[PDB]
């Protein structure tokens, strides 16, 4: 549907024009807490649709973000996608995308990070491995024994050491 190119120039000037209403007044976001998934992240040339992550690091705003955000004056449609899923639809040059945001906390920003960088298949291939261990990962944390274990990292590569597995890419899977 749409190019490495096409994701990249929307999404750099859409990083700019992003915002979200809060109380009702209007407060825009840095590109710093925005993330371009997809063809960005694995290195592709032509997506589907494009994703992206946006991390907040409060443990309001995080929540507050969530009523009302979007561009200033667009098209687009705004749905909810699962449980804690966002996906919305904009349209651009006469045409309709979808377009899937995905907001966390900064506590959970290397392992959503990495999450979306990765194969959902390797993931799922760690999720057992990890159980095989008495372990469960979430995007929240690490559970064990149903007790929620916080994590100590924020960086991409320490999560890998942290968790004890190698760095992974898109383009090779698994």
């Amino acid at each position: 549907m749409l190019t490495l190119i096409q994701g990249k120039k929307i999404v750099n000037h859409l990083r700019s024009r992003l915002a979200f209403e809060y109380n009702g007044q209007l407060i825009k976001i840095l590109s710093k807490n925005i993330v371009a998934v997809g063809s960005l992240r694995r290195e592709e040339k032509m997506l589907n649709d494009v994703d992206l992550l946006i991390i907040v690091p409060e443990k309001k705003l995080l929540k507050h973000v969530l009523p009302n955000i979007r561009i200033k004056g667009l098209s687009f449609s705004v749905k909810v996608c699962g449980e804690r899923k966002c996906v919305l639809f904009i349209e651009w040059e006469k045409k309709t995308y979808q377009l899937d945001l995905f907001t966390a906390l900064a506590e959970e920003k290397p392992y959503a990070i990495f999450h979306f960088t990765g194969p959902v298949s390797y993931l799922i291939r760690i999720r057992a491995a990890l159980k095989k261990k008495n372990y469960k990962l979430n995007q929240y944390g690490l559970f064990k024994n149903q007790t929620l274990v916080p994590l100590k990292i924020t960086t991409e590569k320490e999560l890998i050491k942290e968790l004890g597995f190698t760095y992974r890419i898109p383009k090779k899977r698994l």
